[PDB]
């Protein structure tokens, strides 16, 4: 079984990526938690493989909350374990100031930073087959290669 964590502050776009990766499975037991921000609320029940960050570019809060979220996360997890997901960036209508913001915070934390709208169902597809893929890899599910690899193919 594999467990994915996602954390954002729109509940709407979780949950349609939550159900475009739960969408046609595969040979692991995928499993999704949502979460509005970090840390959680001492529930905090297991167990995680994978935490990835949808980040909003049209919300100044889903960037600040994001920022705070970041600071209750073991640093263990950064090694490919977490991942950032930045929506509206493909928009000219997005904050050009927040996009730079996120570019330099997935640098910060070394971790990946995807592009996708989620808006768009054909996008978003395509996006959380690949999800799929990163939670196999991060859960040891894919024999030969770890959750490390993941800076460098993503």
């Amino acid at each position: 079984t594999a467990t994915i964590l996602l954390v954002g502050t729109e509940d709407a776009l979780l949950q349609q990526l939550a159900d475009s990766m739960l969408k046609e499975d595969c040979a692991s037991e995928l499993k999704v938690h949502l979460a509005k921000s970090l840390p959680l609320p001492s529930v905090n029940r297991p167990r995680i493989d994978l935490i990835v960050f949808v980040v909003n570019l049209h919300s100044k809060y889903s960037l600040q909350n994001t920022e705070e979220s970041l600071r209750h996360v073991d640093a263990s997890f950064f090694l490919g374990k977490v991942c950032f997901l930045a929506t509206g960036a493909g928009r000219e209508s997005h904050c050009s100031i927040h996009r730079h913001t996120v570019v330099k915070l997935a640098h910060t934390y070394q971790s990946p930073l995807l592009y996708c709208d989620l808006e768009v169902e054909g996008f978003r597809a395509t996006m959380a087959q690949r999800l799929v893929r990163v939670l196999q890899i991060c859960a040891g599910h894919v024999p030969g290669v770890s959750a490390l690899n993941l800076l460098s193919l993503l």
